[PDB]
């Protein structure tokens, strides 16, 4: 791989191997009095501030210098320009990568195959706006002439997780919008338990699918259509209760959806970057097109910040480089995203798709296998809940986990005169601090003595109450979680992923594993029907199928 | 540490270092025709079957022999007996570990301080049963004489995640039960968005807290009580709408809860093992006490299976030992739990608490630091959704992740004459297979040629569509996800965790980490009030607080 061959990478690996033991957070904070100032970024978006405090990380002045040097050496700025200019950086599929275009509020031209994509981008948005205004008011009526109370998105993966996470995150902005439902799994539970709660007279179905061929989405869409027509009995009513979000015009019309009920997007819109496109119609229906514009505007601000800011002060760039430092030097397999916000319960899950589906690769731009670590395993749950659970392994486990702590300063619900948010903020701060400093053998001994413990019981219990500390955190604090701020935060991580993949020399925009998954369950599918034994596969698969066939009619 | 010193452990490490390259799944399955039979367990509970297919793992006959040898050498059977007999195996806190007692349907005596715990266990269950029957029918009325339509659990961690996961998993058994709500986070969003949907005339609040001191739970409980009394105006009505689940009798009465509205449990009931106790009152209210009995009965079956089965055929034992093999030899930081069931969406999250809060340790039984890896990072999301996302890093990443695939044979919703479940089953099977076999350079070349690709475009795209394979899976197939089967499945993993912690010589039942978290916020809490700058902490913490104080009075 090209990365292991790089001179700045080898310089960074050499420093790490020599000065690893001298990287102590408690020792560094009382050495450099202005460490916070030297290792933090204040971003003013004019719609809220973002503090990216990376001072609780295992870096000095020299380490950040070398990491910035690697970004230049791997050609991050050049690669960035190729993306924003509309060049075909998704080489494996022969596609541009333009999620940035979907939110380009400046309307500055972006050229794909000598043609500006912007007029078509803005046209779909206009169609979205009109549709939303029509549905949300009551202008768009059902087959019985009833106003839409329920919006149902049928889609999986990128055609699901984006709008799900965003509608959950921006829930208090959904006043006077219809309820949103998200059917994704093939599991009949998902579609069945949903339809049992809906009335077909006042329900709108959205068939979110880029290809419009995906088994899960199409099957779920056909079931809903069958469920709807069982009560309506009129094929003409489908044009009132069904809309599609796709690139494939032929497949949409073939399904039975009116060609004027289709909201287009393009192949340079990857699934895990599609919420910004027509895929976000469910978001725009829930919180309104105004808030959806604000969402795109926030992302736009972050795109502009990423493109114009020097690398040493660039937010997604610095976050990405801290990642490289822990993955390719410290050996960290994981990266934890811990939002101190209940609206952001699906945030960690969204970037579990976003990051892992992008940087979960092993083949370079040339075609050679990598001889270094690529993308991490991304996971997390909102605070404070995690403190009472997995934080135990973070504080006292045997594995290093770099964490991203995130929190709005202002809460959507300032109940009890701000008492709940005050505790939430206090906990946010205290936890990052505790991970940094810890509790020594002497500090634990003094605490046990004041409470009341005998020298025989105290000494046995002593090492168990000791916290080694020296665990790295990023503290990302923002003014308020508004549509705009969420847009900026999502886009920040989008480019964080992008920068990492460029350094690793991998394609962050192909998905050959998920492409494989869409073909696999066609070989096994016919072999499940009947009661006859299967031997066409390996010993494991065969045995599994025969067990399934056996247990199929068993009374329990 | 005692583990690294063990002779069987060193024998296993030596085999791994010599015969790592000879462990190829494709090579093994066409060598041993009956590999499935040699590496799988069929368990008949008489309330459904469980197939634990561990044949897709990187083990031979010799490896399983050595792993069983390590279990004996570390004294797993002896330690097991100490737990079930009521001995104080939670040495650090001086407590027994008896979640197994809470579900002991045989009623065989278990002695703690020379006294049988069973009569007190069964007494709380009787009180639970009566209360449930009273509430679910309509016998227990509100302050306005209205029947309870809404049940709200206020608790965090172990006082939350168990009942949440179980009520979500057993949702189709909740017919004629009240709706269940789960408030956990201190974040005022959680409590506020809930109360906005409830009517205080028909709402029952459950204050789930072992200690009854926890800041999150108590604050959330006080807010709900204040919200209730704002509409009721009578302190006597609190005895009609508020109940407590605790060990502390004094704290419950102090809060204002009637002493006859308390459902007791004990200190040998750890939070992450408390769903079985009075903590599961929300479960019993939702699906009924009969189904809650079935849940405990299923766990009981699994406890009995764990206690009586020889180690080489024991389910939690084998699953635990495969974990040790990947963590302490292969170096795997993570373990993925992937249920192919939409009712089990919180299953992976529950064991993220269960496993990580138990085995996230670094100090032995003696007090010495470990010189080996302990518990993994546990994560996952339900199938098939994951296939379109993070499975990319599982199939083509640079990190080894052992996966547990789980699926019921029978579905709660067999819609479209079983079409949805057929696809779900097909996908379950095809994915575990693909991870095992993969796709070679020649297999990928032949597929691209049949579709239609030029020799110049085909060769550039070829290495990117190649799957190395040789990725381990466990396929756990069960007849149906019923209250009983869920109980067995949860208990299976409970003991899996237990066996692992015994081999590592750590205390799987202490939680210094979470106990630290409950004290940390006290120092920062008063320093947040006002607009004055803070300098009492380190540079990072100080800067963070001053940013918060600044953005407090911004308007967006
Ligand atoms: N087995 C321990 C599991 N993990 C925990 O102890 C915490 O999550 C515990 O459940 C919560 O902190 C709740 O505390 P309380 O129940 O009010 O005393
Ligand atoms: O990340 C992805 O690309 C996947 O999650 C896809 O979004 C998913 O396969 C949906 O299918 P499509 O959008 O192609 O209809």
């Amino acid at each position: 791989a090209a990365l292991t061959r790089d001179p700045q990478f080898q310089k960074l690996q050499q420093w790490y191997r020599e000065h690893r033991s001298e990287l102590n957070l408690r020792r560094l904070f009382d050495a450099n009095k202005d460490r916070f100032n030297h290792f933090s970024l204040t971003l003013n978006t004019n719609h809220g501030h973002i503090l990216v405090d990376y001072s609780k990380n295992l870096v000095t002045e020299d380490v950040m210098r070398m990491l910035v040097d690697l970004a230049k050496s791997r050609g991050v700025e050049a690669a960035r320009e190729r993306m924003f200019n509309g060049e075909k950086i998704n080489y494996t599929e022969g596609r541009a990568v333009l999620h940035v275009a979907l939110r380009n509020r400046s309307n500055t031209p972006i050229l794909v195959d000598g043609k500006d994509v912007m007029p078509e981008v803005n046209k779909v948005l206009d169609k979205m706006k009109s549709f939303c205004q029509r549905v949300r008011s009551g202008d768009w009526k059902g087959y019985t002439g009833k106003t839409i109370t329920d919006v149902i998105n049928i889609g999986i993966g990128g055609s699901d997780l984006g709008p799900l996470m965003v509608t959950e995150a921006l829930k208090p902005y959904s006043s006077g919008g219809p309820r949103v439902w998200y059917v994704s799994n093939i599991d009949g539970t998902h579609i069945a338990k949903t339809l049992a709660q809906l009335n077909p007279e006042s329900s709108l179905f959205i068939i979110a699918s880029k290809t419009f061929t995906t088994q899960e989405t199409i099957t779920n869409a056909e079931t809903a259509k069958e469920w709807f027509l069982q009560a309506a009995k009129d094929p003409s009513a489908v044009a009132k209760h069904f809309v599609a979000l796709s690139t494939n015009t032929t497949k949409v019309k073939e399904f039975g959806i009116d060609p004027q009920n289709m909201f287009e997007f393009w192949d340079w819109v990857g699934g895990r970057y599609s919420l910004w496109s027509a895929i976000g119609l469910s978001i725009a229906l829930h919180v309104g097109f105004d808030n959806f514009e604000q969402l795109l505007s926030g992302a736009h601000w972050m795109d502009q910040h990423f493109r114009t800011t020097p690398l040493e002060k660039n937010a997604p760039v610095l976050l990405a480089l801290l990642g490289i430092w822990y993955i390719n030097c410290f050996g960290c397999e994981t990266h934890a995203m811990l939002p101190y916000d209940q609206y952001l319960h699906r945030f960690a899950a969204y970037f579990q798709q976003g990051d892992m589906e992008s940087n979960g690769k092993y083949i370079t731009k040339s075609g050679t296998r990598v001889d270094h670590q690529t993308g991490p395993i991304v996971w997390g749950e909102p605070g404070t809940n995690g403190q009472h659970a997995f934080y135990q392994l973070i504080h006292q486990g045997t594995k290093m986990i770099p964490c991203d702590f995130l929190i709005p300063v202002q809460t959507q619900h300032p109940i009890r005169k701000g008492l709940h948010h005050k505790i939430l903020l206090a906990n946010f701060l205290a936890q990052t601090e505790a991970l940094m400093r810890g509790k020594s053998t002497e500090e634990a001994r003094k605490e046990l003595q004041a409470a009341g413990k005998s020298p025989e019981d105290l000494e046995r219990l002593l090492p168990h109450k000791v916290f080694e500390g020296n665990r790295p955190t990023n503290s990302i604090v923002f003014t308020k979680l508004t549509p705009f701020m969420l847009g900026a935060l999502v886009a920040m991580y989008e480019h964080k992923i992008f920068v990492q993949g460029i350094i690793w020399d991998i394609n962050s925009f192909d998905q050959w594993g998920v492409e494989l998954g869409k073909q696999l369950a066609k070989k096994i599918e016919p072999e499940l029907d009947g009661s006859a034994q299967v031997t066409s596969h390996d010993a494991s698969t065969n045995g599994l199928i025969n067990f399934i066939k056996q247990q199929r009619e068993a009374r329990v």
